[PDB]
């Protein structure tokens, strides 16, 4: 059992996975509580009044999704609510909040009342990102760093005496870490730091690349776009290993490659990949969409014999990089070897929870749990 282990397994739940057809539909009752130590609910958002509020009132309130996920506390799981996410981070509202001490003071008392009203065990901060709004460091003021650090302190001061948790999902990008994070403050105050060691590469690069490399690859344009660099950088900046939980993607980044008759890494790309039937997002495919293309649509799979990264798969002008069970076990061994706090997944609803691909239900997440519980490194 994971609840008896020395590691966390932090599972993100997404309320919008409900709005998918057929086998892609995901509900709170689909959560498998044997596979997580912590569940984080994505997402609440920052309202126009500077107060945390439900993003989807139809699901979160009218259909009681908050209560139906907090349900899983009865199994010994810690259930947190996440604030923010990529879409909520587009503008300046988080910046406006953290640069105004009076706005922070009002937000903090309301936020803890919000958590206690619905029974949440904690708050997860997912601002992407302080200073570098949606990764553009030219947008925000440097004071976002001190503002966010002070917000974390002020939340911790109210949450911790109540026994409530405080965590944050953070950038894997050296640039963002340098510009937006006061790492020693975050490392001291947060119960864990969920490092989003994925989306290193995607359609925005205009060439193919892996969503979540583990180690440096010779063809990389940087030394630092891999999980091994990222995790060591967080520690070098002052983060104890026990506070770090390493993110792992249950999905792939997809590409429409240019017509040049090649299919490897770093080949020119004209657009994101065609949307999947269930996830409906150009450039994105759930694992259960990827594994069906391999099994039943003849996509060719290319694996790294050195295991610096997971596989990629392609057919025609479509190309996708993702993590398979093999590289997942490698990443979890990495986690154990550095004595990190554990692992994190994005997201529950993107793994093959229905056993559509015949490897068993939740093949990626079960691979993580099995390897976390295996004493051998
Ligand atoms: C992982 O990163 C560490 C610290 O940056 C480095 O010493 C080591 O060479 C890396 N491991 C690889 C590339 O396999």
């Amino acid at each position: 059992s994971l609840l008896n282990s020395r590691y966390k397994l932090v599972c993100y739940y997404t309320n919008w996975s409900w709005y998918r057809p057929g086998i892609g539909k995901y509900s709170p009752e689909d959560i498998d509580p044997s596979l997580c130590t912590h569940i984080v609910y994505g997402f609440a958002v920052l309202g126009n009044d500077g107060l945390m509020t439900a993003h989807d009132t139809w699901s979160d309130y009218d259909n009681r999704f908050y209560e139906r996920v907090v349900e899983y506390k009865r199994y010994g799981i810690k259930v947190s609510l996440a604030l923010g996410g990529w879409n909520d981070s587009a503008g300046d509202k988080y910046s406006k909040l953290v640069n105004d001490p009076a706005a922070r003071a009002k937000f903090v008392q309301h936020a803890v009342a919000f958590l206690e009203k619905y029974g949440f065990d904690g708050l997860d901060l997912d601002w992407e990102y302080p200073k570098c709004w949606q990764v553009d460091c030219s947008k925000g003021p440097d004071s976002d760093k001190q503002g966010f650090a002070d917000l974390v302190h002020e939340l911790s001061a109210v949450l911790k005496p109540k026994g409530l948790l405080l965590s944050a999902a953070v950038s894997p990008n050296k640039m963002v870490i340098d510009a937006g994070y006061d790492v020693p403050v975050l490392a001291r105050l947060l119960d864990w730091i969920a490092v989003m060691t994925y989306d290193y590469h995607g359609q925005w690069d205009k060439k193919t690349g892996h969503v979540a490399p583990l180690y440096y690859h010779p063809d990389d344009d940087t030394t630092y776009f891999n999980a091994n660099y990222t995790i060591h950088y967080w520690m070098e900046k002052g983060t104890p290993a026990s506070k770090i939980v390493m993110g792992m993607p249950m999905y792939g980044q997809s590409f429409t490659i240019e017509n040049r008759g090649i299919h490897g890494l770093n080949i020119p790309v004209s657009d994101g990949g065609e949307p999947g039937e269930y996830t409906r997002a150009k450039g994105f495919l759930a694992y259960y969409e990827i594994c069906d293309r391999i099994r039943n649509s003849g996509w060719t799979v290319v694996k790294d014999p050195y295991q610096r990264m997971g596989p990629y798969a392609y057919k025609g002008n479509q190309w996708v990089s993702f993590d398979d069970v093999e590289i997942i076990k490698k990443k979890v061994n990495f986690i154990k070897s550095l004595n990190l706090g554990g692992g994190m997944i994005w997201a529950l609803d993107l793994d093959d929870y229905r056993n559509r691909c015949g490897q068993g239900k939740h093949p990626l997440l079960n691979a993580i749990k099995t390897e976390l519980l295996n004493p051998k490194i």
